[PDB]
């Protein structure tokens, strides 16, 4: 019917309610479920779908062996009806490659996938299921993007992409698309020193992207995008509550304008946050060292006050269970007068933390905000690894 | 499309014709069929569909082991095309949780699931495939609901929920919904002493819910709802013909206002009845001790006459086979001048009655009223347990 | 969309071309294929589907064992997109039971199934996917029907049914439906002495049904129905070319008005022919004793001349391979000025002919006429029974 | 919705971007994937689909054994959503047989399959999912066609067919269709000496077909068709860059009007090229002897200059991996002012090159033109033959 406008404010959030869970690993023990990683969700005027990067093999298949590997010619972005597990019989192939993003502009879905060798990858940008535009690498070092949904306003959909070293300064750009065609390209500007795997959402005409600094900061960079002017600024989350993985203990003060460093042994993980003054929530793994457990912390003024701490918390996945990437999404077409925050968490099973199996895959759980105070429990993966031995 | 208005009477019923049967256990022995329980059926303007709570594993998979357990973070309400068996490939996830209800108001389907730990469950109410409202536990003891369809009139859909002990006085409420939003909440009133798992149907502007008293009565409670004023009354089925399971022999007289006690060893099962004067039918298991066999009895005036007995009978499942839950639905959108009574019977296989397997699951059979005098036979499950050993 | 009128003549047929083949057994050896029997095809404004009675188990499943049995509470009529093999994932349940018919009247599809014990069966008649009418057994002996498509004219669809012994005089009726409601019922009239499994088609306002006399005749009965007046007559195929299975050698003369006896060891099989003066074709098995091979014979005047012999032939399945039931259907909605005859052949595999396995099932092949002189080859099933040992 | 016409010019092409890949052998090691060969892709106003000839058994099934054999009554043309692997659950049967072509005219799709014994084969021509025409073998020796998409202009769709010897002079015709009806038949004319398996595309009101001369030449025949006059001419690709398989080294000059002999040990393979002045590209396998590797060569004026050589190259499948047939297609309904070239490569696994398994099958990769300078990597099949032993 119409191009989506981001005019609505964000809903008040006081707790999180379950939206969907696919139990993909429990089911994939017997049924023919695709191996995946890097999942997310995205909505359109008719409902929500799950997305992820297949590895082009089933979980029980002998080719599941060696699926710790991030990049091959056999991966592809695939989408399916929210709640089902991803099989070869229920999935649509959005595009071919090993890094992706996707979003619907109110009229049609744009989907983007990078593929190719490390020194020569390229993106193919699709719209309405047809390929529209190709983008070659500009720094010859693994051209990559969000791994969760992008956001559109009046037909303009910004996408953050990076090309360059994972462990040093790199070349990030924001590309503004309309119907899959490049409208403008900007070089990253501001105080964020390294940008990866941006988790983005919109409200009141503004798009905010909470990302992964894989170089220095255990605090997460924040890009603020104006989709009408097609301009942006960048900096860090102000809060002393650090939310990247492999982080040190939370300091006495955060820093709005420079990375807070430290932690061991990993340099980062995709994550997210909703930032709306008092109404601010940050997610993070529970363990400061590894991708284990997951908590949501309500931290008033996190985007602007270096002394902000948590006033409430919700365990999403207990610390005895494995988590992974986490990213934001919103059902912008809800029949509501405010945009209601949602998020998912990738439940990674297999290697390298579970090395008694030869594969690496995941399942999905997703939740959405509530104004009420709802009880909670842990929504871990649920599969028994001994069954796959 | 318009709102369903309950303007028509019940059709006359003199026997029952076969509507559907999914043979899920038979087919699940090889093809990839999800483990379920608490199934049911519900219709809309286009047709009827089957529903149940998945356990988030297939029947031959290793995770089927332990599915006797009722509540987990891996259960969800799923629905599918009537007659098909539920596989991971042909089921839509309606909501996540371990107790549910659903119904179509003539415009869209409302679905409701409860999830969470015992002392802190919440319901999420969906409308048109999107989440609308959340309701937290009010008594801190397994908030739960019907396990069969709800019924709407002019957009108003009442739901019965209980929170509190299973073996003592609890806190039942009736919640009136419209487009997923709460219109009114009433506390349970009248002579019913305990309320669970109501099976409801509509005719002539009036909604009747036949329930499970898990505390005292082997006679079933009956709530009568007026969807327009949003008020109700409650009492017991008067008839001496007892229909709950683990019940004593039928006494000389029933009791309209108080429970008839006795029976061993189990406190109750979900069941149903159609109450319409002379045109009244009661379902029950054939065995008075176990969930085995299933019979329909025409007992005129069962609703109001403590002396009422059966005038005809129809065996639905012979007493050499396992039954389970049973509930009501109607195709309110049929091209008829009256509303024709339908019902389903859950056919439970595995534990605890068949402990040579490690799982528990169910198939479905469903039948509807006929004014003719149709022959009958047993519609048992039909799987051979030894093939699963 | 309007009601189909049989306003057109039969196309001239000089040859038969391949329309569809599902190869269900070859595929069912590994993938999850439902056991069936008694298949057929039926078309509507949009296309053609295949139909069959499922046994409620896959072919490699342990419940395939014992599927020689014709009647059980686990059978159902299922329909699927023409060409595919029937799996639990791509099949629609039309109705429940162990004998059926189905046809489209231009607006919606009517499907009918009979179920129940031998001395008490009943038919349920469906229209647009809803139950409309119920019909109790009238002779207390396996109420049963065509096992191929019925035909409609101005919204009236006649159906031929039989109740009574298989080896003696039985009671056959013609029931005329309109949107699944009974318009009129007639007892069988004329000189056919027993009727079973009618294969019917329409042309120039007249319905012809070629049937199976299971009692005495190796020649097949023919019923001619006028769908506007709702009347019929009956007799036998006049040709000396006998086409039932288990027949004696063709005699010097046929018999229009009485059965011709003889044949070992089978009392009959479902069959068909198209009867149109010089343009007339008779199907039959190649073997006179058994369900083996299949051939099409152009026998001018077979309907009126006891001396009529073949002038052209086409082998459809060679005599080293198993056949089964056969029946007529036509795509009444084709973009052609005449109605072109089509037919299928059921290819039975397993018991009793192939007793090294425990099951009985089938695949399908279908063909339609051509005015050209096309070459041909055998379309046998194609599976290797050793693979299932 | 209208008849497509071919007035637009070909897009400029400087490199090739990934369009789709199905990973069928990888996924079919465990999931239930049909065995195929002779694939291609074809598009319509809604998108693009993959096509291939099934062998009517899955890859892991016992009936896979023996699938090197080309012709059987079990083969059929199947199509499915682009990117998925072909299983029994998501594939549409287009027509029955062992050699095919198909294409959409902007209103509906035409599909053609040949079937039958070597000496008496026949083609059935389908339009909009309905059979329209049959055509008998004229030379009595494996009537056969393109094995990739045909092309349409203003309702007229030409198709190239051959009947006659594989290793000598044969009888090739062009038949012109409109809604499945024959508008004209022509004998092959011009200097091409033998024609098989033409790969065709349209531009500037003209259709060019790049074929396989199986008789003498390692250079490829080129048939130029005018779909308005319904007439054609023929000769050979002029370039010294030879593109058929089993070919000698490239000579110093090609030959426009006669075959260039040599190569061992195979007489040819299906291949393609796009011919547009300086904007011309030729595909071929990397190995001169065998179906291994695959490369794209930009060769300015290949269609007219015998001295023309490559100015740029892109490896599509490396020379350590198996390839196979290759063909052209275009998405004629893209939103662009030019027709952008696309192509596929068939990735043959199993026999005869990999004789440790009993089967032959394939997977698919397809790419399209880019005006940009995109990097590349190999798109080989991906499966480990040792997992099938
Ligand atoms: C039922 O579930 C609800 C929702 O999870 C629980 O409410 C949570 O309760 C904990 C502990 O009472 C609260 O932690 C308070 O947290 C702040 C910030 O972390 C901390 O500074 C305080 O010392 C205190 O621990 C948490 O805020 C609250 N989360 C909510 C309401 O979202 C409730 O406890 C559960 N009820 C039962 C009976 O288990
Ligand atoms: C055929 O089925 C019908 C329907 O169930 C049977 O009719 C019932 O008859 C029994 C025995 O007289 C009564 O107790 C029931 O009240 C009747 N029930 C209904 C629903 O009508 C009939 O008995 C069966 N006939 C045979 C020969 O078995
Ligand atoms: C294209 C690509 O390789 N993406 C990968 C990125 C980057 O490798 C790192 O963020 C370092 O840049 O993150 C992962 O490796 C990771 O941390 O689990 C997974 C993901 O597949
Ligand atoms: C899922 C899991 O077991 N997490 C455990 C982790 C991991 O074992 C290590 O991080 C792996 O190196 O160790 C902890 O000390 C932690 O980090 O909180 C306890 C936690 O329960
Ligand atoms: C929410 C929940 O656990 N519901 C369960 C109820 C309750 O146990 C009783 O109604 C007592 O409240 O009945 C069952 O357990 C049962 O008897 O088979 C099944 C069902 O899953
Ligand atoms: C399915 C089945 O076998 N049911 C039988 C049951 C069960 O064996 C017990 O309930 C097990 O506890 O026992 C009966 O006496 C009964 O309950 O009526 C007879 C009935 O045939
Ligand atoms: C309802 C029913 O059982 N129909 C069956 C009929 C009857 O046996 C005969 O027509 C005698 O009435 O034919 C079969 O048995 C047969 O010959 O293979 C198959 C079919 O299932
Ligand atoms: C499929 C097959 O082998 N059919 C053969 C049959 C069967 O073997 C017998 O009917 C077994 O009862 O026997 C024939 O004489 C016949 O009936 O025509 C020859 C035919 O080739
Ligand atoms: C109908 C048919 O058999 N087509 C086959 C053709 C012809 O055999 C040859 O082109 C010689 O005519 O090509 C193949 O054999 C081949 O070379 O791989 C495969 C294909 O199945
Ligand atoms: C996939 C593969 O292994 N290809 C190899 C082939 C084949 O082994 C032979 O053609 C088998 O006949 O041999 C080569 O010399 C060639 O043809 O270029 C090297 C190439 O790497
Ligand atoms: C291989 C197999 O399962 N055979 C079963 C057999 O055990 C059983 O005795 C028979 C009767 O039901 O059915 C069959
Ligand atoms: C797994 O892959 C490794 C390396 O590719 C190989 O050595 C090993 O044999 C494979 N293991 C299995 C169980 O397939
Ligand atoms: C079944 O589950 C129990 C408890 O988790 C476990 O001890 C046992 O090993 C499992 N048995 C099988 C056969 O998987
Ligand atoms: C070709 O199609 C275009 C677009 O619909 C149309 O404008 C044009 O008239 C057509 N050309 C011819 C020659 O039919
Ligand atoms: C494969 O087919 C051949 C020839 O039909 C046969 O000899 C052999 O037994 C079959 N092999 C297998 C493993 O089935
Ligand atoms: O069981 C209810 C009724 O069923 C019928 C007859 O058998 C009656 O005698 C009986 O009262
Ligand atoms: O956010 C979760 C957090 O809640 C509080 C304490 O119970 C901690 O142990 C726990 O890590
Ligand atoms: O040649 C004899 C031949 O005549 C004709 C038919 O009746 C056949 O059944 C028979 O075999
Ligand atoms: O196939 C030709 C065939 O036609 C018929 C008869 O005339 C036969 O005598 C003759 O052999
Ligand atoms: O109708 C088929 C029939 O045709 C004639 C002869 O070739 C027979 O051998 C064959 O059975
Ligand atoms: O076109 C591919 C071709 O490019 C040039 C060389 O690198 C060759 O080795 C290679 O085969
Ligand atoms: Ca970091
Ligand atoms: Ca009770
Ligand atoms: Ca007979
Ligand atoms: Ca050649």
């Amino acid at each position: 019917r119409t191009f989506l406008n981001l005019t609505k404010p964000l809903c008040e959030v006081n707790s999180w309610h379950i939206l969907s869970k696919d139990n993909a690993i429990r089911i994939g023990e017997d049924a023919h479920i695709l191996v995946t990683r890097e999942p997310y969700l995205s909505c359109d005027p008719q409902g929500c779908r799950m997305f992820a990067l297949s590895q082009g093999t089933t979980l029980r298949g002998r080719h599941a062996n060696g699926t710790i590997h991030d990049r091959s010619p056999f991966r592809a972005l695939i989408s399916w009806e929210m709640g089902q597990a991803p099989s070869p019989y229920n999935t649509r192939v959005e595009c071919i490659g090993w890094s992706s993003t996707s979003c619907h502009d109110g009229m049609s879905r744009m989907s983007i996938c990078m593929s190719g060798p490390n020194n020569n990858a390229s993106a193919v940008v699709w719209y309405g299921g047809r390929p529209i535009t190709e983008i070659p690498s500009w720094a010859g070092n693994i051209l990559r993007t969000q791994e969760s949904e992008c956001v559109c306003h009046k037909g303009v959909c910004p996408v953050v992409m990076t090309d360059g070293p994972a462990n040093n300064r790199a070349a990030t750009k924001i590309i503004y698309f309309k119907e899959g065609k490049i409208q403008k390209i900007e070089e990253l500007a501001g105080n964020a020193q390294h940008i990866e795997e941006c988790s983005c959402y919109g409200a009141g005409g503004v798009i905010k992207c909470i990302c992964r600094d894989n170089w220095k900061g255990a605090n997460r960079p924040v890009i603020t995008i104006d989709p009408e002017m097609m301009t942006h600024t960048s900096k860090y989350l102000c809060s002393k509550v650090l939310t990247d993985t492999s982080r040190p203990n939370d300091p006495t003060n955060g820093n709005c304008d420079a990375p807070i460093t430290g932690g061991s042994p990993d340099p980062g993980v995709k994550g997210f946050a909703f930032l709306d003054g008092e109404n601010s929530w940050l997610g993070r793994t529970i363990s400061k060292d590894s991708r284990s457990g997951y908590e949501m912390l309500k931290v008033p003024n996190a985007e602007t006050d270096i002394q902000s701490g948590p006033i409430s918390n919700q365990v999403i996945v207990n610390n005895q269970n494995w988590s992974g990437y986490s990213g934001a999404f919103i059902d912008y077409w809800a029949n509501k007068e405010c945009f209601n925050p949602c998020f998912y968490v990738e439940l990674i099973r297999g290697r390298p933390k579970e090395s008694s199996v030869l594969w690496t895959s995941n399942s999905i759980v997703a939740l959405c905000g509530s104004k009420k105070r709802l009880g909670s429990w842990s929504w871990h993966d649920g599969a028994e690894i001994i069954y796959f031995e």
